[PDB]
């Protein structure tokens, strides 16, 4: 009952560490709408977690500004007023900033950067000064602390992420509206994409990578999502939360 | 049960942030000792929280080395194997570096500094290679990361823990010993001691210090140590959590 | 003759800090373009430092992604290999997060990002290989490392230019490229600009703003930008240069 | 002559990065006096940048707190007021935490940290209120802001030193002391030392620990001190300078 009442939108849902967020949400009783780009995927993520009466999903894509407004009201109908933001949806381009394309960079900052603008505009907005004790938690990564000289423009994304959210935290904070904003800091995290890539798991557990010597799990990155937003952590806003199996300690 | 069989020492566990600690560490399964000077203060602290099948106090000034191994003894005596270290014991000294005598200095860092030392040292040694999911946390502050003009020693001795821990968490990951070590940074929290001192929290709570217009409660500190304790966070180790209600994000 | 033989491109060099940056830059033997908008404030600018030999101006805008080969080309004609490359173009919007029109978002970041990309990555391409001990100075700013409520959008960018240094410098050393990268992090900076505003380098000067209880003038950052330009700073790259009057210490 | 008429002691300034900021100083203008343990290495060092006009050498251990007002009257009767305090000496033990003696403990921080802290101390009273520029600068290291498994104490002093000179920077900025404090974060740096420990250099040479892909010169930390000594860093204080060849960068 950690999360007894909230109303949860989790983009990129249907997948890894967005999946999992929506999974423990749930079983801390909030009511979550999944989003994602592929209706199958989504589909069959909603109803391995529970059904339409605890979460939902729905086709967005992050980068679509007009579908953001949406979004929020068709959470709203179906279980009242929205209190949990998870901008969690991102895409990756392994390229230097000396190899970046133009569309690349632009492709990815539309979903990475401006997706987390449009979701956390609006979630302030719609979740403002309603006695709701929301929270908006923007997923950045290692990658927002640290440089990797191949993932330039992911890099950007993740900085510039991570400094917004305190802009809209300060706001928040000072107008006293009931809205707190956080970022979260996943390190490597084993998920099916991972899997994907053979020798993707080795490389990220080296121990001049991952301390641990082993790379984390989606729950990993649930259960700080779940601190963040429950009331909790009514005192905590503007901060970084990094669970990265060491990476950045070193 | 989130600590479901976790055996807990917390130093300066009889007042203020430690307390709220100890009570929420038993009300999630833990079982604990808690520390402090003084025996009134201590005893009344434990029998406010349960009886001592789940916590007990122990008398121990943690500058005092030689009294640390035996904590170690008298908690494993009662509860078991000992698997959570919180090292919150700590003094503070309102002098700018400048005005700061040696013997204040001294005093200041033989219970911030050496204190945490002792007890990360021994928790490391103690409860390395036993699969106990061990987690030692040590209390930094907001002081750890930004400079006050009127607390000199008390930023040395929280810029020391801060890094120290990140030693002491990459050692514990590389040699696989299953221990994790994180630090915890409140901001300014209200405690009887807060209130002793005329005009304290309305300082604290100007927007130009605190950005949500107040000072948090010792339940805050509290949560973030639950969640650090638990086996949810099995995969932050190295790390910084800052509760402080948006002091540092401006 | 600390820059002997080097030569800069300072985009945002016709004014304000550009602007010093351009003068110390020629009086430490390095041949400048400086680029802005406006080509009446740009001729004035060059010619109050020197003649032709020393510092032209060119029209551009960071923006423009055709026009900096192009520049790139012009500096090379006129002085030879570029070596040098300062992105400091860079525009403000006074709005929060929540506040900020897509059009404001996606204007600001088309400057202060993407202008940003575009120099570092040509830069690149550019600059390596060559013996010239090449450097990429990039300016972000104290809001590249705290937030502030009214500058959302400028937060993201400068956030995001911050880390993508980081990226390109680590490529860039890994490579055995012969460029470094940094940032450079001002505080408030006494401009025409900030003379023309209302009450705000009194606002900038309160302590709980700037401690040292006024902003800084143009040749603040010129200086670090001169040791960051010169090999006297060969061992330094992906790092972050802050001079600020202590904004970000407290 | 970026330094003309400035006096500075540099503590551990008869070896490796001491003496080339000595070094540097002397060059730039500057009278210095040199401070070390040992006799002949001072002597030494000493006749090796210049005559007593510019330099000389008092044997002093930074520990020795009754010897640094008298280290400044030496100071002082020899060139004038003093201007310039870099606190370089230390010392290193390579021990992690769980494996460090309380002797060696205390051993460490009385250099690295106590000495630190009388030096800053000292030099805020003898400096303030005299119209000279003065600017204490104290020596941490990348281990102010990483930790290494393999130097516990080591770390805790770094981290000390990186946030006491904050403090200490606030207090001189706030009350107008004419008097800055500023951090200096070396990588590794090719010495003398580090040549005597077979495998050292390479060790610190590979790419996962410094990206540049070999290790810095004295010189390098010199250039950067000589910024922070000359007024040319008038509205740098509180801030921390890294010069690492990448290593935090990633």
């Amino acid at each position: 009952d950690r999360l007894k009442g909230k109303v949860a939108i989790v983009t990129g849902g249907t997948l890894g560490i967005g999946l999992a967020i929506a999974d423990k949400f749930v079983e801390e009783g909030a009511k979550v709408v999944i989003t994602g780009r592929h209706a199958d995927v989504g589909e069959k993520a909603a109803k391995s977690i529970g059904g339409t009466d605890v979460i939902r999903f729905v086709q967005h894509d992050a980068s679509d500004e007009a579908g953001w407004t949406k979004l929020f009201d068709t959470t709203e109908e179906a279980f009242g007023p929205v209190t949990t933001v998870v901008n969690n949806a991102g895409i990756a381009v392994s390229k230097s900033v000396e190899d970046t394309t133009t569309e690349e960079w632009r492709k990815l900052l539309s979903v990475n950067l401006d997706g987390v603008f449009f979701g956390t505009r609006l979630g302030i907005q719609r979740m403002k000064n309603k006695g709701l004790g929301a929270s908006i938690i923007n997923m950045s990564s290692i990658e927002g602390f640290v440089g990797d000289p191949t993932l330039g423009a992911y890099n950007a994304s993740k900085g510039a992420v991570r400094i917004m959210s305190k802009s809209a935290a300060l706001d928040c904070a000072l107008k006293d509206y009931d809205v707190r904003v956080n970022t979260v800091h996943p390190g490597y995290i084993k998920t099916p994409l991972v899997d994907d890539l053979e020798g993707a798991e080795e490389m990220m557990s080296q121990r001049t990578k991952t301390p641990m010597g082993h790379i984390g799990e989606p729950n990993d990155i649930a259960w700080i999502c779940v601190y963040l937003a429950s009331d909790e952590s009514k005192f905590a806003t503007g901060a970084e939360f990094v669970v990265d199996g060491g990476y950045t300690a070193q």
